[PDB]
């Protein structure tokens, strides 16, 4: 049974309190969100281990999305960030803005959100697991880790570095590929890591020129402040 | 510079000389090639450290893809298994038999697509690495890894326990998610894993009904026999 204020008007994304560590992976479909103006609601979860939440993300975490499909017949469901930007899209991004316009352009839109789902993401979440949440500390495999997280700035900062790139998939605009790779190659995240993010100037500019777009701003600055308003937990007003 | 046999006619697959281990992500693209006749030519790469390779991939693995543009004016190129999976269905499967022909579809494959990506994926990559690539062995990082294996096949199971839920996206037939996951979801890699693939029976059922199809079976013998025939490296005729 879900709970009584959790009803689909419109798209629903799940969050739980925001923390330093709890928002970089569901700031990603609400960056996305801000950019389109798409109508959503946001559900702050208290408990993501909840038997009713696992019935909308099976993996237990946040984000997710509930949302009407396009002909009302289903209520969709979207888990895994990543995922969570391809829904986003597919629904609602019409002129491939993020998305990509034709073959060419989703080409190299999928590749940079791929390597970001693929290997940055799980790197960056298992560096996260062992350094703060193994019962046990494991050195070894925490420095590999963080070894790894600068092999992919290394790719990012050489794609950044090829003529008239401003952005990782487009030359021309910002895609869910770089919406995807912001949280986690931006200069306060590089600080947790304990990397210098300066040594990747091209990477550290990006990061700025996403930083200053409205919408990104917006996610931010509401993503933090999810659970520390009126309501703590459920749908929010 | 590139290889002197290395020509986009048409699309062109890299992979690496086939073993046991080296084929559990080329063989993804290689499915779905196969499962809708795609016209294509296989390069087997001596060394992904190559300068020319790396100009393909960044990220310097197989597999990776070279093709041309729709309109035939540009090459264009896709690297990350999950990203070949989506560029082949994008430019190749206009019915989205494998790739989904709605935002409902779609939804559902991209969340059990992005959860292998993500999840599965990226965990098996770092148990084999750490199990045999690591300078040392890290036994306690090597059963963590392993154990993050039972949850995804956990989650796998339920889905396919789910009635009607023949695979994993849709209940009717296979789509990119199916394709994807059966690599690391298949009694051989279980056991290569140290699990007993029969605690996930559903799980087990559904590795048997892909592995049933013929293109996925063409797949598995063509991918074991790169680079062990007349032409052990580059273009094959
Ligand atoms: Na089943």
């Amino acid at each position: 049974e879900r709970p009584s204020d959790l009803v689909v008007n419109r798209l629903v994304l799940f969050v739980v309190k925001g923390t330093a560590t709890s928002t970089h992976n569901t700031v990603k479909p609400l960056i996305l969100l801000e950019e389109l103006g798409v109508p959503h609601d946001i559900y702050v979860v208290e408990k993501v281990s909840a038997p009713w939440f696992s019935e909308i993300n099976p993996h237990k975490m946040v984000p997710a999305i509930l949302d009407r499909s396009p002909d009302g017949r289903d209520t969709l469901r979207a888990w895994e960030s990543t995922s969570t930007l391809m829904y986003i899209a597919d629904a609602y991004d019409k002129d491939g803005t993020f998305g990509g316009r034709n073959v060419q352009e989703r080409s190299e839109i999928n590749n940079w959100l791929t390597l970001h789902t693929a290997a940055l993401g799980p790197t960056a979440a298992y560096w996260l697991y062992f350094y703060k949440l193994h019962p046990e500390k494991l050195p070894k495999t925490i420095e590999k880790l963080r070894s790894n997280i600068t092999v992919q700035y290394d790719i990012l900062e050489r794609r950044l570095n090829e003529p008239g790139q401003q952005y990782l998939a487009l030359k021309d605009r910002p895609t869910i590929a770089d919406i995807a790779t912001l949280p986690f190659a931006m200069k306060s995240t590089a600080e947790l890591f304990g990397l210098e993010f300066e040594k990747w100037p091209k990477l550290q500019e990006w990061s700025v020129r996403m930083g200053e777009r409205e919408a990104v701003k917006r996610a931010w600055q509401r993503v933090a402040g999810f659970g520390h308003g009126e309501k703590e937990y459920g749908m929010l007003e």
